[PDB]
DNA sequence: CCCTATACGCGGCCGCCCTGGAGAATCCCGGTGCCGAGGCCGCTCAATTGGTCGTAGACAGCTCTAGCAACCGCTTAAACG
């Protein structure tokens, strides 16, 4: 992914590792970006390599 | 036996062919005069040297705004086949 594109609306159930390769000067930015895995419904444990 | 015409060799004069010494034209050398260029001298004014002083600009500091790299997203009109 790139981090900036798409807004809200991607969906990613089957996701269950997010790796930020490169951290982001908004760290809210960074937040929707590991919240498309982290959403209501996920079945796993998410974990986040940064 | 003597005179007289007769054909034949040729002393002298004139013209033609071959070779030698004197003079004239030419090239080289030495002395000398003139043009281009280089060196020297005289004036002479502007560059040089020394000192003084004002200030132009480098430096530092603080504040605000434009630019820049790399990404996004939507529209739509322009570019392209």
């Amino acid at each position: 992914l790139s981090t900036r594109a798409g807004g809200l609306g991607i969906n990613l159930m089957t996701a269950d590792t997010v790796v930020i390769f490169d951290s982001d000067w908004n760290p809210q930015a960074d937040l929707q970006a590991m919240a498309r895995a982290h959403r209501i419904g996920q079945k796993n444990h998410v974990m986040v390599y940064r």
